[PDB]
């Protein structure tokens, strides 16, 4: 369980900066 | 832009999967 | 622990549908 | 289409900190 989280947790800050990225190229 | 929304949806949509998971592992 | 799993089970599968929205638009 | 972006990445970053708690109780 704690390495699925850790992973999820990977994801949504990765996500936060992907949006980031793509706010400002819109 | 458009593949890269396309690819954080597709993590979303794992999320959920692994977050239900996780519900009955708990 | 579990109902704020729930709750961020909920955000992305509604972030899913929401992207998908987006995906469309663009 | 950015506003909608902007409170999906606001949900991304609550979940990392919601994620980062459970790891913790857990
Ligand atoms: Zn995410
Ligand atoms: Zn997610
Ligand atoms: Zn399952
Ligand atoms: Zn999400
Ligand atoms: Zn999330
Ligand atoms: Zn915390």
């Amino acid at each position: 369980i704690e390495e699925l989280l850790r992973k999820i947790l990977e994801d949504d800050a990765r996500h936060v900066a992907e949006l980031e990225d793509i706010e400002k190229w819109l």
